[PDB]
């Protein structure tokens, strides 16, 4: 098939996404930058997808429709979940966009995440299937994992959805390109790692550092201590990095940074299609750009040493990674 601007799709129905791609890379991702709107976007893929409980379904109860765009269709309901605070912003930006192209909301949300992550340095190229219904029902509450939930409860929430523990760690790779706004509003935009626009293993490293700093005037529900100024640290992430169910895979992304993108692509492709039949969708992965950027060597921050690493696995010693030189430069917030 032939699409706009001299472009080609194996399947004709994918042709609309090429023009969607042009719009969001300009009028949402600012010339395809890996910034706030990509971060929000990528986070939005999860808040839509995870509204999916087969355990609830098995009991004659509605268990959510996963990647069905309901968070957008029923924004009023869903975004006033406490687990969904700060989410209404990127929903209300995306909504008019997906309307003009008459793509379904579920399709659109998975698209923006797939597109934006490709904008990130050493970013992943996420599979993108299309044709999700635009008819669904709002997600039941309390399905989204909270940063103050226990690992045990978090594993069980994602296992219910479909994920084994290894896969959760993989998905969390998204935190490399991430900051918070609602745990501590006064620290809004401070990233979970030192390089929030690179898709690198720095998140897995800095999560294993000891928490030594209180960045705000106090700590908060779901927040623990940071290892570095400018950096925020989630309770859930600190735990998962050290939990013996998850510590070794957490570490695997450090000892083998090449494995991070393909492992994260696999799991994302599951997530983008929770509550969906892939055999009932068409493959428009072509539209999603090839990411630029080499896999970076993971480094220990300036001022840090292997002594600062809370090594939590068990089968395999921590890898000998070099320390950055100089004094540590306090980490700049993600732009407004
Ligand atoms: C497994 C349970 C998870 C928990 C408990 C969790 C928790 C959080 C929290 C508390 C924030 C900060 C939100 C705020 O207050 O502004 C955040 C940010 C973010 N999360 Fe996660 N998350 C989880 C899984 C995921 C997954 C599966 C993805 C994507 C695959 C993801 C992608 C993101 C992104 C991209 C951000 C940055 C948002 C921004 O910078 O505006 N998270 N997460
Ligand atoms: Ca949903
Ligand atoms: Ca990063």
């Amino acid at each position: 098939a032939k699409c706009s601007k001299g472009r080609t799709a194996s399947n004709d129905a994918c042709c609309v996404w090429f023009d969607v791609l042009d719009d969001i890379q300009e009028n949402l991702f600012d010339g395809g930058e890996c910034g706030e709107e990509v971060h929000e976007s990528l986070r939005l893929t999860f808040h839509d997808a995870i509204g999916f409980s087969p355990a609830l379904t098995r009991q004659g109860k509605f268990g959510g429709g996963g990647a069905d765009g309901s968070i957008m269709l029923f924004s009023d309901i869903e975004t006033n979940f406490a687990a969904n605070n700060g989410v209404d912003d990127i929903v209300e930006q995306q909504k008019p966009i997906a309307i003009k192209h008459q793509v379904s909301f579920g399709d659109f949300i998975q698209f923006a995440g797939a597109v934006g992550s490709s904008n990130c340095a050493g970013g992943p190229r996420i599979q993108f299937l299309a044709g999700r219904s635009n008819v669904t029902k709002p997600s039941p509450d309390h399905l989204v994992p909270e940063p103050f939930d226990s690992v045990t409860s978090i594993l069980a929430r994602m296992g219910d959805a479909g994920f084994k523990p290894d896969e959760v760690v993989a998905l969390l790779a998204s935190h490399s390109v991430a900051a918070q706004d609602t745990i501590d509003p006064k620290l809004a935009g401070h990233p979970f790692d030192s390089t929030p626009s690179d898709f690198d293993s720095q998140f897995f490293v800095e999560t294993l550092l000891k928490g030594t700093l209180i960045p705000g005037d106090s700590l908060h529900k779901g927040q623990v201590k940071s290892p570095l100024p400018g950096e925020f640290r989630l309770q859930s992430d600190e735990l998962l990095a050290r939990d013996s169910r998850t510590s070794c895979e957490w570490q695997s992304f450090i000892s083998n940074p090449n494995s991070m993108v393909p492992k994260f692509e696999r799991a994302m492709a599951k997530m983008a299609t929770l509550g969906q039949n892939p055999k009932k969708l068409i493959d428009c992965s072509e539209v999603i750009p090839v990411p630029r950027g080499r896999v970076k060597q993971p480094t220990l921050p300036a001022g840090k040493t292997i002594k600062d690493i809370e090594a939590s696995c068990r089968k395999a010693p921590f890898p000998r990674l070099p320390t950055d030189k100089g004094t540590f430069t306090s980490i700049l917030p993600v732009p407004s």
